[PDB]
Order: structure tokens, then C-alpha cells, then sequence
RNA sequence: UACUGCUGUAGUGGCUACUGAAUCACCCCCGAUCAAGGGGGAACCCUAAAUGGGUUGAAAGGAGAAGUCAUUUAAUAAGGC
């Protein structure tokens, strides 16, 4: 037998925040706990809210790669590519893309993205029924608005075309 | 993708202008303050006594200029290049 963890395979276009949240919820860890295990401290707790004041470094991502067992390049593929500007707030979601695959796309957080290219829908910045801003992607235990308990996949037919 | 209203000077701040008091070193009065001192008293000592004269709290100085660090505050940003 060899040391192991509840590994999670990353999605396509998922966020670093959402992937780390899924990794934590499948390992019953905590942001401080994940950081301490990785060896980088509370920096992880920062990444879950997209505060990349000092962009996630190559070392700070290799240390994560050692723990979550995902290749460092595959890790960088959930951060915005070098030079692309993202908004850490508000957290934005497309209902149809969540119904297709239950994840949060880092591409939704780009400053330049307002339309889902494969759904032709104006992506959502707040819950379309109760105007409740979405939580951090790592905090999505499941696909529902916290205040109104409306499933994320449902919101697809409330969001405008 | 930004976010707003539910807000009365209402609370709390800042700035300017005119104003209230002290404007002193023992006390009081008149005066200047980019200049200015003048006068009038008290107490004590000396002095028998003479505004006779004296005393009526002490210290220290290397400045200018330019950067930098630190702390705090505030605005902005979601990295910055
Ligand atoms: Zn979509
Ligand atoms: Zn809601």
C-alpha cells in the first residue's frame, strides 16, 4: 500500500477556487488545513476568493500539485492565462453550463466575458430570482443559491438569451 | 462586469472670514509687536534707612537640501509590469 488521498480529477475550464473546494469537500479538509498540508500556509484560503494580489507562483502551484496530484500545467490551466484580467467579484455563473457540468468556469470571471459562447446567454452575476450574489466557487457545496435554495441548473431558464 | 434609492444638517468632520480670554515669569497700567519700551507698586536682603542699590524658575543647540525606511490613515486596484 502507498500513501493516498481522495483524489479528484479536474474538470474542463473549472476554476482553481472551485477545484480546490471540491478537493476539500471530498477530503473533509479546511483552507488552513489544505494550506498546511501543501506547505504554503493560508495562501490557499486566499485563492478561494480569487485574491491573486501576488499571482499564484510556480512554486505555490507545484506545492499544490504535490498534494492534489494534478499536473502543474493543468493547475495553471484553471488560472487566467498570463495577461488576462479577471474580476474577483462578483462571482458569475451560467446556468446551462452548470447543468451540462456542475462546476464554476474560470472563463466566467474574465473581465471581457459577458456571453456564454456555447449557449448565447448573458451569464448571471446574481441569483435571478432573489438577487442574492453567489458565494465563492470553493464554497459551492452543491448547486443552489444559499438564500433561496434554487438549483443552479434551474437558473438556466431565467437567465436572458 | 458598475451599482444605486429608502437621507434629516440628522450625526460627525474639514476649510475660510470675522470675532471671546489669557498676550505672562514677583504684581499693575499705557505701548509697540518686520518693533519699544516707558512708568507705577509689593515682598525680601544689603542698607539704621535713601524707586539709594540689588533678588522675587531653569536648561540645549548643526543647519539646509534630496532621497529612503517604518507606522498609521485615505483612495484606488483585483496584480503590477
Ligand atoms: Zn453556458
Ligand atoms: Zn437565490
Amino acid at each position: 500500500v502507498k500513501p493516498w488521498l481522495f483524489l479528484i480529477k479536474p474538470y474542463e475550464g473549472e476554476s482553481l477556487s472551485h477545484f480546490l473546494g471540491r478537493f476539500r469537500r471530498a477530503n473533509h479538509l479546511s483552507a488552513s488545513g489544505l494550506g498546511t498540508l501543501a506547505g504554503i500556509g493560508a495562501i490557499v484560503a486566499r485563492w478561494e476568493r480569487f485574491h491573486f494580489n501576488p499571482r499564484p507562483s510556480q512554486q505555490e502551484l507545484e506545492a499544490i500539485a504535490s498534494v492534489v496530484e494534478v499536473d502543474a500545467q493543468r493547475l495553471a490551466q484553471m488560472l487566467p492565462p498570463a495577461g488576462v484580467g479577471m474580476q474577483h467579484e462578483p462571482i458569475r455563473l451560467c446556468g446551462a453550463c452548470y447543468a451540462e457540468s456542475p462546476c464554476h468556469r474560470i472563463e466566467w470571471q474574465y473581465k471581457s466575458v459577458w456571453k456564454c459562447d456555447r449557449h448565447q446567454l448573458k451569464i448571471l452575476a446574481k441569483c435571478p430570482n432573489c438577487q442574492a450574489p453567489f458565494k465563492m466557487p470553493a464554497l459551492w457545496e452543491d448547486g443552489c443559491c444559499h438564500r433561496c435554495r434554487m438549483p443552479f441548473a434551474e437558473m438556466a431558464k431565467l437567465q436572458k438569451v
